[PDB]
């Protein structure tokens, strides 16, 4: 058997010395903030109530298109409580975002995937960051972190780099309304499945894929500021509005490979199926793209090959070679350097590059996010220690053993074709951006260790 807490101790070692290399990560374009309510049966029934247990009821069967009223709003809540599973609305009236704004919340938190990576990378692991945020509020520079996270504001035409929370105030608050409710809550008659959320997004901003005008006209001049980048907030945009933001992508990738500086994605699943090939089409000018069992599901479904789909998901934990097919054939079609495919418990990556930095960069991002799971954050890198006590999963262990008989894994790598196939096997706690801490962690460390 392959010794993999003293490798996870190694790769954690050497991530600490390295990752001071780093010398910026550009961020775009998604931050909000996250509000999060716990749901109580009293106080939901009571408005039911008030706006009419009718309407509401009519709404927990069908899930509206987006939420105009408040009988939306709740019976979107009461969908998400009797199937126990997650959905998010955009919140398009003022008189609802009013009616959520004065229901208040019992925490909150950084939201986005810029936002958490921006907390992540920047405040955790002290690399500089540079983060698009459509609206920066006073409430939204509250919730950065301490740390070299910056964002780009321009005098005389002169490019000046600041901390968010001495930008100037004048900006709104993007909310998004986080409704949470435990296993077998109860409400009315009914009792939730399974623990889940209602999430109601009272934001004009990042569903379109808001650009703000310094990153439209000065984007190289900022860019040039950075040695990596992430993108990110694809993945709502609609075959309606869907144009100008691609474009815009499309444009500052172009600049990002002129300038040399290597770009990831995490592959968020996209309903839209137009706009989902859009970006597969899109990663052509991608080095490195992250994904999990559904995402690459999603994608190779809209490629046509349904039934390979059907085994990426198929299998609790996925079928390893079905998604090493899957991966095979998105990196020959796109030609990314770099995929890396994180699910439940384990990881792999395909990789052009090789060497065991690929591997430690894997653990890396296992322990962090075993770590953002047991403590709910992460304050500081060495903190990440603690994910060492995190016993690794039954499931990943018996993965490995599959991948060691059908490639030959030996503590965690082989190759196929010209290709490294790296596996971990992950640290489950099973208690967010955890996807996002994953998929940017491993990204970036790789680089730092190369």
């Amino acid at each position: 058997m392959t010794n993999w807490e003293s490798l996870y101790e190694k790769a954690l070692d050497k991530v600490e010395a390295s990752i001071r290399k780093v010398r910026g990560v550009l961020l775009a374009y998604n931050t909000n903030i996250d509000a999060i309510k716990y749901l109580k049966r009293e106080d939901l029934e009571k408005r039911i109530e008030k706006v009419g247990k009718e309407e509401v009821l009519r709404y927990s069967e069908e899930l509206p298109k987006e939420i105009e009223t408040i009988p939306q709003l709740l019976g979107s809540i009461l969908w998400s409580i009797k199937r126990g599973k997650a959905a998010e609305l955009l919140v398009v009236s003022r008189e609802v975002r009013e009616y959520m704004r004065k229901w208040g919340w019992d925490e909150l938190r950084m939201g986005g995937q810029v936002g958490i990576m921006a907390n992540l990378l920047g405040g955790v692991y002290g690399i500089p960051v540079i983060a698009h945020v459509p609206q920066l509020s006073e409430l939204q520079a509250s919730l950065f972190l301490d740390g070299p996270i910056y964002v780009p504001t321009f005098e005389r035409g002169e490019l000046r780099l600041i901390h968010p929370r001495e930008f100037r105030k004048g900006e709104e608050d993007c909310i998004h309304y986080i409704y949470e409710f435990p296993r077998n809550f109860k409400v009315l008659d009914f009792e939730a499945p399974r623990e889940n959320r209602f999430i109601g997004a009272a934001d004009d901003y990042n569903p379109i894929l808001y650009v703000r005008e310094e990153w439209i006209e000065r984007f190289e001049e900022i860019a040039k500021r950075s040695e990596l980048a992430i993108i990110s907030g694809l993945h709502p945009l609609t075959q309606e509005n869907h144009g100008k933001p691609i474009k815009l992508v499309r444009e500052h990738l172009k600049i990002l490979n002129d300038l040399g500086i290597r770009a990831h994605l995490e592959f968020a699943f996209t309903p839209d199926e137009v706009v989902r090939l859009e970006i597969v089409k899109l990663l052509k000018h991608f080095y490195s793209v992250g994904l999990n069992e559904v995402e690459l599901a999603s994608v190779v479904s809209v490629m046509g090959e349904k039934e390979l789909a059907e085994r990426i998901i198929s299998k609790d934990p996925a079928d390893p070679i079905a998604v090493i097919e899957g991966l095979l054939k998105l990196i020959k079609e796109t030609g990314v350097k770099r995929i890396h495919f994180h699910t439940y418990g384990y990881y792999l990556a395909l990789t052009r590059e090789k060497g065991e930095h690929v591997r430690d960069a894997l653990l890396f991002s296992a322990l962090a996010a075993a770590t953002k799971a047991m403590k709910g954050n992460i304050e500081k890198l060495s903190d990440i220690r603690e994910g060492l006590a995190v016993p690794i999963g039954e499931q990943g262990l018996e993965v490995e053993k599959i991948l060691e008989k059908e490639f030959s894994l030996r503590d965690g790598i082989g190759s196929i074709e010209d290709y490294q196939l790296t596996f971990i096997p992950t640290k489950v706690v099973k208690k967010v951006g955890i996807g996002d801490t994953i998929s940017s962690s491993a990204f970036v460390s790789e680089f730092s260790l190369h």
